[PDB]
RNA sequence: CCUACCGCAGUAUAUUCCUAAACACUAUGAAAUGACCCUAGUUGGUCCAUGAUCAUUUGGGUAAAACCAUACUGCAGACAUCU
């Protein structure tokens, strides 16, 4: 219970919260470009060098959507996007931020490039840092994917993220609730808990928020603990 | 006695119509709070009546010359007096 709560009056039922109107350039009231240069850099691994190589140009092209400015460093190995005078919108950066970060993770160009639009939204997880055994570590790796990919199914349908596991990191792209959800399993999955038991409780809370009279009350007595 | 090659000088190496593009000009309107470019100025840079930069199409122009190769045509086979 929080305590010292002031009243809201202009709060009622009638605002939907969580719509996201469009940015325009007349939307930046300010009328002047950015102030100084942003910048965010991020290595790859040395596979997807020939990759990054082949869509490079389309990448540009995505980014001159939004006015962001890609360099691919292949002697580096790095991939760097920054803010142009022609920018306007001060969240696109952060966006192009996750892009090529996506783009390091094998997540492909068309799935992640939908990282640019308002209602997606992505996290990389590291799994490598749990658990220091080869085969262990495998083995709870091939636990999130499962048998011929099912329970990796069983988790893209459930959490309604597109969720790509590769190397030392897991990366997932979708709303915030599937990413949080998408979080816990692979975290509890690289702690020697079975992804099922995690699948389970996500029906059992698909079909309870069906029902409008379980929602005041707890759920904790039909979920079954684990 | 005649042909062919050889010397020199010319002609041709696609033609007509429509059309696309380039370059430059020209016709009309827009000029000093002139116009354009750059993460953009403690005083930026470039072009600008010697016509910039924009719009309509106003209309015409240019896209050669020289040589090689092939064919054709023509002129000569000339040691050069002149006083």
């Amino acid at each position: 219970v929080s305590t010292h709560n002031r009243d809201k009056p202009w709060d009622t039922d009638d605002i939907d919260k969580w719509k996201i109107e469009e940015f325009k350039e007349e939307d930046n009231a300010s009328g002047q470009p950015f102030a100084e240069e942003s910048s965010f850099m991020t290595l790859f691994p040395k596979y997807r060098e020939s990759y990054l190589k082949t869509i490079w140009n389309d990448v540009t092209r995505a980014l001159d959507k939004h006015n962001i400015a890609c360099v691919l460093d292949l002697v580096e190995g790095s991939m760097t996007v920054k803010t142009t005078r022609k920018t306007y919108d001060p969240a696109i950066i952060l966006k192009a931020r996750d892009l090529i970060k996506l783009l390091a993770r094998s997540v492909p160009f068309p799935q992640a490039v939908k990282i640019l639009q308002d209602d997606m939204a992505c996290d990389v997880i590291k799994i490598g840092n749990f658990v220091t055994n080869k085969e262990r570590f495998v083995k709870r790796r091939q636990r999130l994917v499962g048998p011929n990919g099912n329970t990796l199914k069983a988790l893209e349908l459930l959490t309604k993220c597109y969720i790509l596991v590769q190397g030392n990191t897991v990366s997932a792209m979708g709303p915030f609730k599937g990413l949080k959800e998408v979080r816990r399993v692979v975290e509890d999955c690289m702690k020697n808990i079975h992804p099922i038991y995690h699948i389970k409780e996500l029906m059992i809370k698909r079909e309870l928020a069906k029902r409008p009279e379980l929602a005041n009350e707890d759920w904790s007595r039909f979920l079954p603990m684990f």
